[PDB]
């Protein structure tokens, strides 16, 4: 498969299966297969699609387990340790992802803005020139040349012929990731990852600071996948514990009178609606009450749901919370006024709050 | 509501002061009162004032 980040190409090519003598099919190394599978050209021994460099250095490569392990040991045996020189067997599942942004300091400059330190005067890099510049090279991308919610990889090659010193790599991205690189005599790939967000967030900034003379080439950036994220919402408005007790600050007790020694034994309750509490009287779902009955004392009487009757019985007045003390779990007895009583508002989350107390 | 309660008269705007968010109390006449017409676009306009 080819990535070629405007349209993909997939091909199929016959393998040899060395374990059969009667298969007189030709034998092909990987690199040989690629040039025929995509009509690629060899400008310098490197493979070029139309002008896009293609080999182990300039691109990213992706393998299946079998297809990778069958190279893992087929390389330590070969004379040349280049992958494109490994042959082809059946069932290899390969993938060639091309960089979206690439420079070898010889032919290719994808990057919109250029690096702060160039030094293209060289003959190293495994290819043409190489960035020497013992100093540091920054790079800034406006994030407008990037797919927003994706993660890319940053690949390239580094060597230090005196194998003494080393480099840092900062990536100002989703996160500010930190990174230290120890190059070697020969070149080595690094391929550090990072994530982008927000569709013109802060310009994404990659800085490379290294003390002592350093050598670079084939700096590739290339997409991998999408990353989910979350912005900013209107969330659960758990109102308070105070506005509850500010919603019930206005109440009225509906009373059923007794003709003999009239002491207005309670029939129920309300909680007055005004302009403000019409949100705060709504979160209270249950009502715990404990009262003082007639023939016995101060019993605990139920937590049944509210009733939502018309306030004061005035049909024009709206409907608001009614706590029918009559329907609670009394033994069947009335509830006097001017003696002890307490009503608890219990939020749905089992968090009781006192809201008034008869004293 | 029906204007003046006369069923032959048409239906026109009624502002039921009783159904408003009073604490449960009446509204006297010959003492201060003001009614605001609020257009749907949240643009209030005074339309009469008891004085
Ligand atoms: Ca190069």
């Amino acid at each position: 498969i080819l990535d070629t980040e405007n349209e993909s190409y997939e091909r199929r090519v016959t393998a040899k299966n060395l374990q059969d003598p009667e298969d007189k099919t030709p034998e092909l190394t990987i690199g040989e297969a690629i040039e025929k599978a995509f009509g690629a050209t060899k400008k310098d021994g490197l493979l070029y699609f139309n002008d896009i460099p293609i080999d182990e250095s300039c691109v990213e490569l992706i393998f299946d387990d079998n297809t990778a392990n069958k190279i893992k040991d087929s390389l330590k045996t070969l004379s040349d340790k280049k992958i494109y020189n490994v042959k082809l067997e059946r069932g290899m599942n390969i993938l060639i992802k091309t960089p979206t942004y690439f420079t070898n300091f010889d032919d290719y400059n994808n990057y919109p803005s250029t690096w702060s330190n160039v030094n293209t005067t060289n003959q190293d890099g495994l290819q043409g020139s190489a960035n020497k510049l013992n100093g540091e090279t920054k790079i800034k991308i406006p994030m407008s040349e990037l797919k927003p919610y994706k993660r890319y990889v940053f690949s390239g090659y580094s060597k230090d012929p005196l194998t003494s010193n080393s480099i840092i790599v900062k990536i100002k991205a989703k996160e500010e990731k930190t990174d230290y690189l120890v190059p070697e005599q020969g070149y080595t790939k690094f391929s550090y990852e990072f994530e982008t967000t927000e569709k013109d967030s802060s310009n994404i900034e990659i800085t490379l600071i290294g003390s002592g003379t350093t050598y670079l080439d084939n700096l590739s950036i290339t997409e991998l996948n999408s990353t989910p994220e979350i912005l900013d919402e209107p969330e659960v408005k758990i109102p308070t514990d105070q506005e509850i007790m500010d919603a019930h600050k206005i109440y009225f007790a509906d009373l059923n009178f007794n003709p003999s020694t009239g002491n207005t034994y309670i029939n129920g309750m309300y909680f007055a609606p005004t302009q403000t509490n019409k949100e705060a009287l709504d979160y209270i779902q249950k009502y715990r009450v404990e009262a003082t009955l007639q023939y016995s004392g101060f019993k605990d009487i139920g937590t049944k749901d509210k009733e939502m009757r018309n306030y004061l019985g005035d049909p024009n007045q709206p409907k608001t919370n009614y706590v029918n003390l009559r329907s609670y779990f009394t033994g069947g007895e009335n509830i006097m006024t001017y003696k002890k009583l307490r009503i608890y508002a219990i939020t749905p989350d089992d968090r009781e709050l006192l809201v008034l107390s008869v004293d």
